[PDB]
């Protein structure tokens, strides 16, 4: 499996999952999100402010579901 990387751009959507986030910066990006298990978790969309990025493959930063459709 792969990583995203994805680095976000000034107000571009970002998705949390409340559940399964290892902590508060664990960010997806759309694509991903939409892609994965976490659509059906309690979850939140933030405008980003631009840098950071989709940690979509980053196994320490998610309690289940790692990876998305695209990555695994
Ligand atoms: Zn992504
Ligand atoms: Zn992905
Ligand atoms: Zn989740």
């Amino acid at each position: 499996g792969s990583l995203c990387g994805r680095v976000f751009k000034v107000g571009e959507p970002t998705y949390s999952c409340r559940d399964c986030a290892v902590d508060p910066t664990c960010v997806l990006c759309m694509e991903c999100f939409l892609g994965s298990i976490h659509r059906d978790h309690r979850y939140r969309m933030t405008t980003s402010g631009g840098g950071g990025f989709c940690d979509c493959g980053d196994t320490e930063a998610w309690k289940e579901g790692p990876y998305c459709q695209k990555h695994e």
